[PDB]
């Protein structure tokens, strides 16, 4: 049984080749780690490789767990061919991408429309930068036109799907939260957003910032009336003791917040994003680290 089997909110994980073994024995929600990124699907223009995204979607369906589509608009891992197209043609490509996903995947629980607006807009012309910001109206009069246009597209193509914005290094500072809240509010004005995502990777939750700051910022975001999801949670493990201590300090702050409707870990086995920082909860030999032992017991005691 997954850790959150009897909980009031889900505890999911990023899904990928390395995260596959034993997934459904631990987690009860998923996000495709890489397969739902536009550059993963349409690396070569107008040929769609759905295989990895199909796997994540079908696995979610078969194991009867919520599926978060990750991600429609982002500033990396975008198709290489799109960055040199005129905005007029880029926009048509974006429209087609939205339609393609909407058509193929009717049972999306949460659609991550835009990831990292404060950190990585699609404005770079490097390999996977996309460089399509102007195709979405650029900054415009509000400063966030491209985010608005992305969610307008989402409402059009996914008229009955919960729409989510996602970003990192938000709750770690009042200033970032205030910046992010502005984006959420602009989206709320057009009733375009249904959920607020914050990643909470290891770099966002170091002991340099008090837990009270994260908590106050969760409260600030909660005042929108929108549910909050922690989307890409991980904690480094240079030692077992540090990872354990950090899990005890950090995880309950988010798990116990009434506005938080679920947490997704960004991997749990070696080969996850923060592999060099040893953020995995299970070792190379398959044994469970102390942080995971605690997490199981903690979640069981906090339903
Ligand atoms: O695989 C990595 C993924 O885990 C992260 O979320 O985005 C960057 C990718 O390289
Ligand atoms: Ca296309």
């Amino acid at each position: 049984a997954p850790l959150a089997a009897t909980a009031s909110k889900f505890l999911g994980c990023a899904y990928g080749a390395q995260q596959a073994p034993g997934f459904a024995q631990y987690w009860n929600k998923l996000t495709p780690e890489n397969g739902g990124k536009w550059g993963s699907v349409e690396a070569v223009r107008d040929q769609m490789d759905w295989s990895t995204l199909d796997a994540a979607y079908r696995f979610a369906q078969a194991n009867q767990m919520p599926f978060q589509m990750h991600v429609m608009v982002w500033g990396n891992q975008q198709p290489e061919w799109i960055k040199t197209l005129r905005p007029a043609e880029q926009r048509r490509e974006i429209e087609q991408w939205f339609a393609a996903v909407a058509q193929r995947y009717p049972d999306i629980a949460l659609l991550e429309v835009v990831n990292e607006p404060l950190n990585d807009p699609p404005s770079k012309a490097d390999t996977g930068g996309g460089n399509y910001l102007q195709a979405l109206g650029g900054n415009g009069d509000s400063g966030w036109e491209w985010v608005l246009q992305s969610f307008r597209l989402a409402r059009r193509h996914f008229p009955h799907t919960k729409l989510m914005i996602n970003d990192y290094s938000i709750t770690s500072s009042a200033q970032a939260t205030q910046k992010y809240l502005q984006i959420v509010r602009l989206l709320q004005r057009e009733n375009l957003v249904d959920a607020i995502g914050v990643q909470e990777h290891a770099f966002e939750t170091t002991p340099e910032v008090a837990v009270s700051v994260h908590r106050d910022n969760l409260d600030a975001l909660a005042a929108t009336g929108l549910p909050i999801y922690i989307t890409e949670f991980d904690l480094d493990g240079p030692t077992d003791a540090q990872q354990l201590a950090d899990y005890k300090r950090v995880f309950p702050v988010f798990w116990e917040h009434p506005a938080v409707h679920g947490i997704t870990l960004w991997g749990f086995r070696p080969g996850l994003w923060r592999d060099k920082e040893a953020a995995y909860l299970i070792r190379a030999d398959g044994t469970e680290r102390p942080a995971l032992t605690w997490l199981r017991d903690y979640v069981a005691a906090h339903p």
